[PDB]
């Protein structure tokens, strides 16, 4: 039970982080029960227990129990697509990263409240903002991708895709204070890199298109989606395509078609 | 049981309205059973019983029973986010408005059939048109918002968002004969105002974008989304942003980026 | 049990096709169990049993059993909206076409792998690519439409719409080697015709818009959506509207608004 002993240590760290979180990340309310797909259902309970438990139930031992449920689930799925040893390794990698992911998700909530005049408090963002639900699962799927996994991490993100219409490839690399508002139609590709304080609206693509060539069979992988710096806002409907760099402090306008580098500190519109 | 006595009176009024509805809003067919999220599942049965019951079951007493189920559900959720007294008030406000909402939803079905060459009859629109499912729940969520509620009404609309990819803030104000066709990617903001006979397509935003400012924390609320008059058609992909006024009898073209006032009786294209 | 005898013959043909499929369409892995809407759940098991059964269970008799479940389900739904005799006819039409649909879906998987650098193998596309899930159900819904059915086939595609945000009318006519990548926001209309090797991205419309006329009640049906030739790629956000013809070997750019004929062998951008 070496993985079980590692689960206990991580559940302990996450519980101490919960005890020390600011009041804005806490509540005494017992919120309505919901049932969403497994990965999100579990990660919700683990990161933000006040909002998805059951105040009477909120303890280190219950965090550990839900974490064990999640671990068994992901281990079984990664084993199914790969093998038992690779699945063990990858899940130990998820467990190791959960405290850092918790810290990042707090920054993501901060950016969501900060970027949205319609948000009354963090509790609503935690409970139901779809950009935030997507990001929760994304940050865990990305650890899988970083372990070299290529199948289950995509299936996990396809659950996010069905639930929110937000399409983030598990290989995308995204920094903190990240916010997708509204979110339907957002597509972020396998090799996308996104810096800190990125704000993205509905129908935004940070992606690529591939015009048919014969047909042959397109080259697999390679860096082919945009790299986006810090403090970038991408307006509703903007399509940013190809292996291009958008600099820091860039504002992109609605419906823009961007296929070349955009230098820092400027506003693009037509 | 004062609220129970009010439920009976409203269920009676809705039942008499059902008896008096035109043939187009009735059917003798027993349609396939479906299970969708609670608010829609219940509101479907209450407004359009022929299409979601169980012909043998269709009586005043069954309308009352489903209405009670819906009331208990929404009362519990509003209580969870707020308090018991506020929840009582808000739900009494929903109950009071249900007969008017029923009348409006009939106009919405009229506009859907009228605006869609692919619709064979109202029954299909009632049973499965996603724009119409969204509008059913929207009209009830908006009564909550009008009572001053800011949390559960958004969660209700996030259920609509997941189910249909149509994103309507419960604070939006929308008149009758309303139709969203196709609907994926539609975003309608908290302070949007939409007049009568509005026809909206997929990927339309009546919304706002907020370019990052430092960062600081954006001002909460205020009128900041468009106001749209009567007989307005907004084409696929159009992004209408900001506190701007679009007049009556306006046609907006595909992919348009609209950020200033548009006067009545004109067509916008590029 | 004439329909049951026809089911056996079709299940036999599909089983022999499964035995003869290339290695790429097979797996020995027992993949994680999922539960999606009935039509997709069943069609998945029938066409690609290795990926959705239960290796121990994969036999002619189990293909037959799932096929019977699917047939009873669709027969009941078509009967509900129409009548028992019409439902029998239409379902016998589905059964007759299943071997050809299987062959076509193999070409669709080929085009998906070929057109997507992020796809590691056909198994992932079969298991979770949303464009492919949509196409599975579309090819069956279209047989219903071809039988003259106008209600349940749309409800089936509305399930696809909720699950994937891809909106394909069952009347659309689409050839093989078809691929929708990402797919959120794709709309393909009742009278659309799409040739071989079509590649379509997120937020693409092959559709129509109808500006309000008075209001009157718009003419029902008629050819009113585009006809697209072979080897056509339609970029993210492109809106192709009206009864127009796009030729073969055409590449359409991001966010394009297309409302007139486009001749073969050219690239459209602005």
């Amino acid at each position: 039970a070496s993985m079980d002993n590692y689960i206990y240590s991580i559940a302990h760290q996450l519980y101490e982080m919960y005890l020390q979180d600011e009041d804005a990340f806490h509540s005494k309310r017992d919120y309505p029960h919901k049932k969403v797909f497994t990965e999100l259902q579990k990660l919700r309970k683990i990161f933000f227990p006040d909002f998805f438990m059951k105040h009477q139930k909120i303890t280190e031992s219950h965090i550990a129990s839900e974490l064990t449920k999640l671990v068994d689930y992901i281990k079984d799925s990664v084993t199914a697509y790969n093998d038992e040893l690779f699945a063990h390794q990858c899940v130990m990698a998820i467990l190791e990263k959960l405290p850092s992911i918790k810290r990042t998700l707090k920054t993501d909530l901060i950016a969501a409240y900060a970027g949205d005049p319609a948000a009354p408090g963090l509790s609503l963002i935690i409970r139901c903002y779809p950009g935030f639900q997507a990001v929760i699962v994304y940050r865990i799927a990305h650890v899988l991708y970083e372990c070299g996994e290529r199948y289950y991490c995509r299936e996990m993100m396809e659950s996010v895709h069905s639930y929110t219409s937000i399409d983030i490839h598990p290989g995308a690399s995204i920094k903190g204070h990240f916010f997708i508002d509204h979110g339907v139609g957002v597509v972020i590709g396998e090799t996308a890199i996104i810096g800190e304080w990125c704000r993205i609206y509905q129908s935004v693509t940070l992606g690529a298109m591939h015009f048919q060539e014969e047909g042959g069979v397109i080259k697999r992988g390679t860096k082919r989606h945009p790299t986006v710096g810090d403090y970038v806002t991408i307006g509703t409907g903007a399509k940013v395509l190809g292996n291009i760099i958008v600099g820091s402090h860039v504002r992109i306008g609605a419906n823009c078609w961007i296929d070349r580098d955009v230098d820092s500190n400027q506003t693009v519109y037509i």
